[PDB]
């Protein structure tokens, strides 16, 4: 009736079970002669023993576990009575029930990746999503810049494992993760960690700064003038569109002469900057002159820039398909690019004086009378020296005589409008008349007045008519019929019959006179 | 004097207090008749029991535990002696000495809110300001997208409890927070929860862009002219303020001709861009005609941009308050919207000699010597046709004789000026006189000359005066003093007193003669 | 044969280290009559003593642990056999084999620093570089607003130490950080703190923008006129560095008069705004008067801006070396700043009509056939009114009879060119001939005539030559060479021999006659 009772069963109180151990609570012993612990762990296919001697301990810890299983474990208590042969036999030994523990996984990364919003302008704030799908409760992450061939490991977060940890603040350079690990354990002095981890391929942070694309749609407008001086505008309008690249800033319209951009390209051209507006405009464009005209989409990262430009587009403003053109102001000096002109506004008759214009180079003064001419208006265009008048004239230097443009029917002459040679008037004609070849004219009246044509002369008129300041030996006939005088040096004679004056002055010629010798009959009466 | 003394005192070394259970270290037993414990609660007025059999353990965990209340808990062992009865009224069996434990409080939110500061431009980081104010040591934080019907649940900050806590990266759209906790006990396995808490309400994210406040305090001012043209200078001031909306970018300069924008509305309108200064500039600006301009002020947001317009102010350049003025540099063509002119600059003597004005039509060239005209000036105002002199002139197609602008005053003639029909200078005048009307003439001296006037003529001189060509019957009559000749053929004759050329052409006509016929008084004497 | 057995050794299981108390672990005990335990520890130079009464404890904490020192700790039980003196001799009793244990430094604080990327625009996350140095689990840290008095103590992050603690979401003013700390331990109570640790001095945050620095480089170039009118257009060029300061955000240019900036600094200066290309461009610029000239290189910063101006660059375009000037496209109506004119274009003859030009007033009306002068061209230096021609001419006002620009060898006449007093040629001359000082004139041939020279006449041509209107004294001498008439009443009379008209107008004056009174030699001869 003597007898050993066997250590009571062996119960499994709690069991926490770390990477490569498992800390295991039991119960308590009895029977004076025991001398430790005997665990059976169930790997699935093997099986495997150990021993702890030594009972003043309360718990076990359990090392050397296989990474990633469930395993089984008995408990179990010996005594001496029981040697290590039937311990390894493992009967009369009381044992435990089967409790079966799973081993927590290491720290698995998933997924690496940067990503922030899409970076209009300024510095943004990269994040880095590293996703980790383990089980830890100490967890490190470190970073290493993969550029370098040495670059001291960097950790940057610690803590709980997440589905997926994301942290700022880091660099935008080559940086590739590494994870580790730690799970505690109620003994406070044990602590287990875990393998290191890295990711198999590298990752690269940049901000999320993408090139724009270019405007499209251009079209082109222009206001046709200002007030005077046909200063023409020039509008540039475009559209940008959106859903590719980043979001684009301003922009710059830069253009170029036609034949400026042959000799050199785009170098030395015309820029300006532009607004929001998508549009911006020339206040006084070239005109007929082409230009070739380009449109930058300029961007804006947070370290530089960089611009998407659109197709040159040439384009020139002539009279076709102006618009907004209501600048035409009068002012009284319209200078216009086909003619340079001075008017004077009035009522609604815009009478105008000053002229030219650059498509006949007719050149106009005063006002207009004539359907397209004015008194003093000129057209070199089959030229013409057109003028009249001269209120102040105190000077000549040529004859201004002979009248030209028609060599026979317009007579070189200088005479009074309206009365020539044969006319009733009082008038007056001079000069080379021409219908007859040579001078006419005529002065004073039809009846006591002078007459000449080219040839002869006419002048039925006196004066006091001989008047005589010589001596005269007579080349023609002198006539006469009537003769008053005192005496006369004659040469030779004739009187038919001899009156006397004492007859002749006397009244009656054949009047009172004593004897009259007519030599025709034989008559000599004497009285 | 046998007898079974109890268990010694139970004393409570230590307590821990989860959330629904409270880990407690107590003592060691004796008495080798143990069963276990019997812990008593108080909860404030209400108590309960509990019994817990089996000694192995060391340490008990209560459980149930009412939330948020502070209890006095009471400690006690039980052997066989004392049965379940007595252990009911508790007389016999040793107690513990009163200790009260307090329950930490469940993971409280107090405050959740979004923040940052008011954003410029650019992408900027929009914080999460979310306020807990309970107690725990493994805190979790979950994100849910209210947008949608399902969103399975996101954690994204896991750690210690703090009065604010804060983390960025978050995306704007819709989220709403829920609070989770646990507390961990020195018994490892044991792990208590609490449950879950939602926020009441959602709060959105979103960045602090907020529209600015439109320019104001609009003030206009030009620069008269450039150097010559008069291109006249249009200069737009502003000023903006500050205090609300978001830091205004830049600014666009929008205005529209007066005349256009009743036909049309701020549509095809010229726009210009704009710096940070507040003001733009348009060079040449059309002038007398008005405009309407609108300044804009610009903004820009992470995502887009929006822009606050201030209130029309139309405004029209003309003579009255320019400002700036220092560009009247003469050139020599002098254009101006007022009067084109040309000049030729000396000394101190701006002597002009080309203009035209569009005040008065007036037309002008040469110099200047008369009050207000120059020899070919000009004035198609009150007509007049102005000029004199002309080097070369070889024709004419018109006499040019009249004399006009005044009917009697201005008498039709050309003539020597300074000489007319009575002056003893040898000069001459031709012409229709009108101060008689008809033709005044006068060729030569006032001795041996020709005058005539429009009705007779005087011609004081002689010719070799009877020069004859044709055949005389006189039609007026033919007197004379003296009288020579070589014959006679006459018709009726007159001798007073016959003397004889033997005595008339010899000297003393009473001379020597031979017979004297007297027929006045019976006289026939014969020599 | 009877004894006490002392305890068996004392072993250390293990040992975990707090700031201020070490939580030791150990074996278990016998002999039936132990009071406590004695543990003796090693300062390094000094010994201290310590007693655990009460075994019913599994292990224990010392406290009051010296800071910064590894300590060697002894074990020890001990029984009433021996007493407290041999306590302290600890002779008798067992002890523990020698076990030296580490003490956890307090957190300590190494680096701190507030860093970020230089700020280009917008807003930027400041991070916060605080590098702690320590050991601990459960690390705290707090800021407090240096500014002000008092500032309520803020904590932002509680975990684990780390070589640099970084953290974003702080605000910019004024921020101290402190450092805390604690260390767990098994047994769940106990937990032991740090003392508050302020770094020495304070640190303030603040963006990253840095002023940029100004433009260098300045080039000036111009294209030199539009199409027409000389609109002269001036190009601003610059350059830019980049190397220190901000990333400069677009420019502004603005100038100003020459004859301004002296009344009044850089006040009511032009400026524009400008873009990325840093060139802007003046389309209109004023011809011959300077300008001052600056570019500014404004910034742009979180908060708000700041710009850095370059050093003034005046400049002005002359006719010395403009660029890009192929914009000479003639129109007709050519404006120049050196010349007004109109032309008119044709084949490779630029027929050129009006001119008007500012360097010696010359004004041009025509085309040109002289060497440097037109029919109607003009000159009013060394003035000259020259004009020809005129088509209609129905009036004058003055004369026009005078020649001069030569006083005497411009002789004033109106003649027919090209015939004088003096030509066989039937043409005519008038006016008053200054070669011999008076009037020359003759109208009609050399032979039938009118012929006048300033003091005499020569007409050698008759009329029907004595026209008789009145009654005539002779004043000079009546001469003839034959005489008919009907009678004569004469005064005294003259005949040399009597003939008789019977003989005399009959054929031979010496014929049919019938006495011839003789009064010369006594001649009666009757028949």
């Amino acid at each position: 009736m003597i007898s050993n009772n066997a250590p009571a069963k062996m119960v499994l109180n709690s069991v926490l079970t770390g990477y490569t151990l498992a800390y295991i609570q039991h119960s308590i012993y009895s029977d004076y002669d025991v001398i430790g612990r005997s665990f059976w762990l169930k790997e699935g296919s093997n099986v495997t023993r150990r021993d702890f001697t030594g009972i003043d301990t309360f718990s076990v810890t359990i090392n050397n576990l296989k990474p990633t299983t469930t395993y089984e474990v008995q408990g179990a208590f010996y005594d001496s009575i029981i040697d290590s042969e039937l311990l390894n036999a493992q009967i009369g030994i009381n044992l435990s029930d089967k409790q079966t523990f799973k081993m927590k996984s290491a720290p698995r990364i998933t997924g690496a990746r940067c990503e922030s919003e899409p970076v209009d302008v300024g510095v943004g704030a990269p994040i880095v999503y590293i996703d980790t799908t383990g089980e830890a409760d100490y967890c490190t992450i470190e970073l290493k810049d993969n550029s370098n061939a040495n670059n001291p490991w960097v950790k940057y977060y610690v803590g709980a494992l997440m589905p997926t940890i994301m942290f700022g603040g880091v660099p935008i350079g080559s940086y590739k993760v590494r994870i580790s690990g730690q799970i505690s354990l109620p003994d406070g002095v044990t602590i287990d960690s875990s393998g290191y981890y890295e990711y198999p391929n590298v990752f690269e942070v940049r901000y999320n700064f993408v090139p724009p694309a270019a405007p499209i749609n251009i079209v082109f407008k222009a206001a046709r003038i200002a007030d005077g001086k046909e200063r023409y505008d020039l509008r540039v309008q475009w559209d940008w569109n959106r859903g590719a690249g980043a979001n684009v800033r301003e922009f710059v319209l830069s253009y170029i002469d036609s034949a400026e951009f042959v000799r050199t390209g785009w170098t030395k051209a015309q820029k300006i900057n532009v607004g929001a507006a998508q549009s911006a405009t020339i206040i006084s464009f070239p005109w007929k002159v082409e230009h070739k005209f380009k449109v930058s989409s300029i961007a804006w990262g947070p370290d530089a820039q960089d611009v998407t430009d659109s197709a040159v587009q040439t384009f020139i403003l002539n009279e076709s398909t102006p618009l907004d053109n209501s600048f035409v102001n009068e002012t009284g000096i319209e200078v216009n690019y086909a003619y340079i002109k001075g008017k004077i506004k009035d009522g609604s008759t815009w009478k105008q004086t000053f002229l030219i214009d650059a498509a006949t180079g007719a050149i106009n003064i005063g006002l207009l009378d004539a359907e397209g001419k004015a008194p003093i208006s000129f057209d070199p265009v089959k030229k013409i020296v057109n003028v009249d008048g001269s209120v102040i004239t105190k000077t000549i230097n040529a004859a201004n005589f002979v009248m030209t443009n028609l060599t026979g029917q317009d007579n070189p002459a200088i005479y009074t409008q309206g009365k020539t040679w044969g006319d009733t008037k009082s008038g007056i004609w001079m000069g080379m008349d021409n219908v007859t070849a040579k001078p006419k004219l005529d002065i004073g009246n039809a009846t006591q007045y002078i007459r000449y044509d080219g040839n002869i002369l006419r002048i039925s008129s006196e004066v006091v008519a001989m008047v005589l300041h010589g001596d005269m030996i007579v080349n023609g006939t002198v006539t006469a019929s009537k003769i008053v005088a005192n005496n006369a040096f004659l040469s030779q004679i004739g009187v038919n019959i001899i009156y006397d004056r004492a007859a002749a002055l006397s009244s009656n010629p054949e009047g009172s006179y004593k004897m009259k010798i007519d030599l025709q009959n034989g008559y000599i009466h004497i009285r």
